[PDB]
């Protein structure tokens, strides 16, 4: 919210974020969440790529925003400069492109989580799932992005996460017990009942 | 509502043939009208989609409820007491139910047209009747069960299911114009594949 | 029956001195009590449908589907609050005045025993027996803490064997708790009668999951 206005990423205004459509108000939200529910659909009918990295992160973040947003694949590590000669501002200490590149060497060394049995994908998918939650490479959309991200590192390991039967205070906690102590443990119970589809089936019997 | 003279000089509660007030009555309500539309669906769809044919829809979902079933606002009621109901001036509803009528007998019930088609021509007429209120109290769940209907007799799918109360506010407010919320909405509402991702984010 | 939170359950003794937080094995508190306990309640109830439905259904089930619940979490699990608990420390707990809890369970047994676990009935006396049956089970309170959740498991096994199917799904938090507060007000027993009538059809289950 001020986060945004801070680092220059909003109008003089202070709170709407400068698109590509030039629209404000509910108007922007309405365009922004068509075009956006259009890109998931493009994004599916995309094959899973061989290599899970940054780069690829990056690129989900722009399939996503591109037509909303200019600076679409673009991390706030670094000053983005609209078209109009404005520029954004950088988070001091971000640690972001450090964070990125820990990211890519764990996910090339660990063969994209694949050849693992579902136990063992947990435990590894929950360090590198809190540490991309640690640092927001993206000033905005960073929920969608991971959630996909992950989403396809998965199908591509044999396994399966459904996101849907997860509550947002679930996920707030599970992040909020290994970021503010070091407790993985609520992560851990998140990604095995998120993993496991009939207790998936049960939690949409009490998604009420 | 309790102005125009539904309710009872409580000032809250509907008149209704239960004779039921408070929560007990919302109950009462839901439980025949939950009835009422499984009802509706044993019934064959009609050979032609008119303002009539929406009255019907009215009055099979609340005459187990309402006495004013198939009754539109435009006219005055008489209940069973002699108490009377009040008409919102210049409603337009009468001329504009018979331009719905023109239009539906015009583009054949939108059958035989493109979805692209379709959507813009469903927009139109979704739009105008949510511009004029015919019933007083049950536009929303008839409004539906009507352009549902409507949809699956021109090859067509709506699913009203994964809409939120306050996208359909906005795309109504839009166009009351800007009609590009409108056709956004049914645009993804006649998409399988994005009904089926709109469900994967209702938390 | 207590407010905003349960002072009835602080009275009795189930609390911390902190005068909200269940005594649990674990010894936590706040939201991490709040996880590992729904954490333990999912898998114990993926356990229980692992195994087969029982021949007779009556209170001592009960306790024992409220058991495998929370055994991992309270020290309490299978055990009713018409008798005094002690806890590994010495502590007891008190119990609810005029609770007629024992008196309602014994009824309950009789119920399923004469009418046959409500096997070989019709949908509509099902109904009838069910709705009955919950009502007092609501009435009294046997456990202190998971009514709600050891009822459910409860009547969709006794349906499941009856022949019968119940979708509690498609249940909104304020349907049943106008439905369970109007036959406990000579009580209308009305509104359980529509709940019930609805979550054995599946027809009007499909419909209710499209509004």
């Amino acid at each position: 919210h001020h986060m945004i206005s801070f680092y220059g990423y909003t109008h003089f205004d202070g709170r709407t974020l400068k698109n590509k459509y030039g629209m404000q108000g509910k108007a922007l939200q309405e365009r922004c969440a068509y075009d956006l529910l259009q890109a998931m659909l493009n994004l599916r009918k995309e094959p899973l790529p061989e290599k899970f990295d940054s780069s690829y992160l990056k690129y989900l973040h722009q399939r996503l925003y591109e037509k909303m947003f200019e600076w679409a694949g673009c991390t706030c590590d670094t000053p983005f400069t609209f078209s109009d000669g404005t520029v954004t501002k950088v988070p001091i200490n971000n640690k972001i492109k450090e964070g990125l590149k820990r990211i890519d060497q764990i996910l090339a060394e660990k063969n994209n989580f694949q050849g693992l049995s579902r136990k063992e994908f947990i435990h590894e998918v929950s360090t590198v799932f809190i540490l991309l939650n640690k640092i927001r490479p993206f000033m905005v959309g960073n929920k969608y992005v991971q959630r996909i991200f992950f989403e396809q590192i998965a199908e591509a390991a044999g396994h399966k996460l459904d996101f849907s039967v997860v509550t947002e205070k679930r996920m707030q906690f599970a992040i909020h017990a290994a970021l503010s102590r070091g407790n993985i443990t609520p992560m851990l119970h998140l990604f095995e009942d998120i993993s496991n589809p009939e207790k998936v089936g049960i939690l949409k019997e009490f998604m009420i």
